[PDB]
């Protein structure tokens, strides 16, 4: 009865000089954004990008999230979340959904949108920058009981289900164009992101500020590591412990009036922390690869 999908308002930079893609269907004969269902075991991002490359023929990267909409089809309910998404790559080829594709300034993508929820995602998108870095926060997958393990708990490695939530964040994070690598020292940290390492031949450099200890006795040494990190070029992975995630975040969202749209602190979600020029302009919680 509900269908679940994810899309995105695809932007390039015509230079930035912002440009929207708006695509036209034949069969509908519709001019919409571009979006589809999710595959089985795929996550909101990871179609977004999927649909956008199909669809669009682009490469991209995706940034904001920009909220979710409900709509009744003949089968029930669709219910898609869209993200900001800025063209790297690729050119428009039709394909067997899409015969045409215009790039329009936003107030002409507006009168193109001929969809009610199309032009509140527009809306969504125009609010708040979108040529935004991003600062993916990542709780290490699960790592079985600390009172069932004999050694240093600090060595207490990922168990099966983790390795596999390890592998999915890979395509998660590429989503979202992570570049460079950190992980608070602990081996279950480092080894969530140890495929991404793999995946971008890059080296995780260790965060001893950032581990739960380190966090408990000086959480001050913690936010300015956090916003030493975000300043530097590229898109960081931080993977850190389930203690200092929400102090983190919530710490960040009070000093720039940020609201989170969901909100969660499960092992193996991601925080999607949006930049523009310094400043928080997103907080986007993404559940768990394997969990709703
Ligand atoms: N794309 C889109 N379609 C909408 C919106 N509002 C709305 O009533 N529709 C209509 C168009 C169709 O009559 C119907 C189903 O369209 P759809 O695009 O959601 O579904 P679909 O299965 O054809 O396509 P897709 O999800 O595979 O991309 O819903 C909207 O905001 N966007
Ligand atoms: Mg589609």
């Amino acid at each position: 009865h509900t269908v679940r999908a994810a899309g995105a308002v695809l932007w390039r930079d015509a230079s930035a000089t912002v440009e929207v893609a708006v695509i036209h269907r034949p069969r509908y004969d519709d001019w919409s954004l571009p979006k589809g269902k999710l595959d089985q075991g795929e996550t909101e991002p990871v179609a977004a990008a999927r649909e956008i490359h199909e669809e669009t023929g682009h490469t991209a990267v995706l940034g904001r999230r920009l909220g979710r909409v409900t709509y009744p089809i003949p089968q029930g309910t669709k219910r898609v979340w869209y993200w900001a998404a800025k063209s790297t790559g690729g050119d428009f080829s039709p394909n067997d959904e899409v015969d045409k594709l215009v790039w329009l300034p936003v107030d002409a993508a507006m009168d193109q949108l001929q969809y009610p929820d199309d032009r509140k995602v527009l809306r969504r998108f125009v609010k708040r920058p979108v040529d935004t870095k991003t600062v993916l926060v990542v709780r290490h997958g699960t790592a079985g009981r600390r009172s069932r393990y004999k050694g240093d708990d600090r060595k207490r490695p990922l168990d099966k289900r983790g390795r596999a939530q390890a592998e999915a964040l890979v395509a998660q994070l590429m989503a979202f164009g992570a570049t460079t690598l950190y992980a608070a020292d602990r081996v279950r940290c480092h080894q969530t992101i140890e495929p991404l390492a793999q995946e971008l031949d890059q080296l995780i450099h260790n965060e001893p500020l950032l581990t739960e200890e380190a966090y408990a006795a000086d959480h001050k040494a913690a936010r300015k590591r956090l916003l030493e990190i975000a300043g530097r070029p590229g898109n960081p992975v931080i993977c850190t412990q389930g203690k200092v995630i929400p102090g983190l975040i919530e710490w960040w969202c009070e000093r720039a009036k940020v609201r989170p749209e969901t909100t969660g602190n499960r092992k193996g979600s991601t925080w999607v922390l949006s930049l523009s020029d310094g400043e928080l302009v997103g907080a986007d919680y993404l559940s768990p690869p394997d969990e709703k």
